[PDB]
């Protein structure tokens, strides 16, 4: 399928263990997508101070479409010095691996895959 639904975990930027996914656009993106497939992504919402504490190359899952089934349509958009690789909408937050860390919510999407 194009398109395959989603619940992310929620993490508070304090409580996550691994910041990143890689260390090269191809590497985050690749990760990400390989985490999205094996229900192990975690979200974090970005707001002042949470990317400072979060490791570059960045991921953002950004809305791609204005949601069926409660779930918003999202693609994937890697960031690295200022540059970004993709370009889409609003940021719904940044991606991180997710390795067992306590959600404060979930956020439902469909994502582009």
């Amino acid at each position: 399928k194009t398109h395959v639904q989603l619940s992310l975990p929620v993490l508070q930027v304090r409580d996550v263990l691994v910041r990143g996914f890689g260390d090269s656009v191809e590497e985050v993106l690749s990760e990400a997508r390989q985490h999205l497939k094996d229900g192990t992504c975690g979200l974090v919402e970005v707001e002042k101070g949470v990317l400072p504490q979060l490791e570059q190359p960045y991921v953002f899952i950004k809305r791609s479409d204005a949601a069926p089934h409660g779930h918003v349509m999202v693609e994937l958009v890697a960031e690295l010095e200022g540059i970004q690789y993709g370009r889409s909408g609003e940021t719904l937050g940044v991606l991180v691996p997710h390795v067992g860390e306590i959600p404060v919510a979930y956020r439902k999407v469909l994502l582009r895959k």
